[PDB]
């Protein structure tokens, strides 16, 4: 019916159908477009107090809660989708990953290299597409597939 991970749901406020992906947590009004050895992705990470290493180049001691980190992630997604801000600009400024210095770029990778929920979302993304909040032991990610 639909590409991997995608399902149909009903909007609670509008009553119009929308599409949601249970691997990437993406959601959108438009019906999605219809696997490679490798993909290339960028990401923006927001760490919290329960991350594996609650520290980053931005903050020696990361103290925000998981709920607070998710609110930040949701805010960044809103600004990306509205075009108020670019993914690469937010990732350079706010990602708790050292990959911030490269606009969030992680380079290319295969299955069996990254944390599983990150890997699964990355390979379920099509080129150009972006995830919703993706949860790993490191924190909460926004993932942009570039190749
Ligand atoms: C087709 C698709 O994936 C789109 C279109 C606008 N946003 C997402
Ligand atoms: C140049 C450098 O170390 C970094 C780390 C994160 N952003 C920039
Ligand atoms: C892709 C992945 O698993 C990462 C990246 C930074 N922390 C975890």
């Amino acid at each position: 019916k639909l590409p991997p991970g995608w399902e149909k749901a009903m909007s609670r406020s509008s009553g119009r159908v929308y599409y949601f992906n249970h691997i990437t947590n993406a959601s959108q009004w438009e019906r999605p477009s219809g696997e490679p050895a490798r993909v290339r992705c960028s990401h923006l990470l927001v760490k919290h107090s329960q991350s594996r290493r609650p520290s980053s180049w931005r903050q020696e001691k990361i103290t925000r809660t998981k709920e607070e980190a998710l609110e930040l992630i949701n805010g960044y997604i809103q600004k990306i989708k509205s075009g108020e801000e670019d993914f690469e600009s937010l990732a350079s400024q706010f990602s708790d990953c050292s990959s911030a210095k490269a606009r969030g770029d992680l380079g290319a990778f295969s299955r069996g290299q990254m944390q599983k929920p990150f890997e699964d979302a990355s390979f379920a993304l099509r080129t150009g597409e972006m995830s919703g909040p993706v949860f790993t032991d490191s924190g909460i990610h926004i993932i942009l597939r570039t190749e």
